[PDB]
């Protein structure tokens, strides 16, 4: 079924119905007036960030054998992986861009809902996810709560509860134990038969929308367009 969408719910309703039980939701009317929503174009990103060095993941999925991580300027990333007919999938993923480029922090806000946590605001981690259509983040789980805010473009997102972990066949290794062995959109059901019947939620996340990913909820994300998302990891 589809992740529910709520317009600016109260703090208490979010706490009781979503945060405490660990249920996903999309929040509307919250980030739709970030200055980023109107300001961030490729040209703006080049002007403010183009000369800075960023880590880039190259390859279809980080679970692939040919996948690698490199460094280049934001201008180079845009030129090679976005505008010119790219040879490979590149993704400026999981990067603390706002600590590197404080000017861009002026264009975003931490959602007020994160104050319902038991952690310090100073310890919230903010990451950029910027890439072309077709980037894929394989199914995995994270150790904090997350607000994933969509700024540019759309993402297809699949969510599996931590109760379903058995049917997701986590990797055995220590580096990949938070990651499923299954390719969500083309699962090998001969090797991973339990996956087929496992229930899930899905959504297309559009600009101005916030997805709440409860701590340890398994998530899979594919960009449908040129995309820019901002995540907030909080407790
Ligand atoms: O946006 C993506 O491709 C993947 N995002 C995340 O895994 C996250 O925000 O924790
Ligand atoms: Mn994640």
């Amino acid at each position: 079924s589809t992740v529910p969408r709520l317009h600016r719910p109260s703090l208490q309703h979010f706490r009781e119905q979503f945060l405490v039980p660990g249920r996903p939701v999309i929040l509307k009317g919250v980030a739709d007036h970030w200055p980023a929503m109107q300001k961030w174009s490729l040209e703006y990103i080049q002007e403010i960030a183009g000369a800075r060095t960023v880590p880039v993941e190259v390859g279809s999925r980080y679970t692939d054998e040919e996948w690698s991580q490199t460094l280049m300027t934001v201008n180079e990333f845009i030129s090679k992986y976005i505008v010119n007919e790219p040879r490979d999938v590149g993704y400026l993923a999981q990067h603390q861009l706002f600590d590197q480029i404080p000017e861009l922090k002026q264009d975003i806000s931490i959602p007020d809902y994160a104050s319902l946590g038991d952690g310090e605001e100073e310890e919230i981690t903010i990451c950029a996810w910027f890439g072309p259509q077709g980037t894929i983040s394989p199914l995995h789980q994270d150790p904090q709560q997350n607000f994933l805010v969509q700024v540019m473009g759309r993402k297809y997102i699949r969510l599996y509860s931590p109760q379903e972990s058995g049917a997701l066949y986590p990797h055995d290794t220590h580096l990949l134990h938070n990651t499923s062995q299954v390719d969500v959109e083309n699962p090998d059901l001969e090797k991973f038969p339990k996956f087929a019947k496992a229930p899930f939620l899905s959504a297309i996340l559009s600009p101005g929308e916030i997805l709440f990913i409860p701590v340890k909820y398994w998530h899979y994300v594919r960009a449908l367009d040129l995309s820019f998302s901002v995540s907030f990891w909080w407790s």
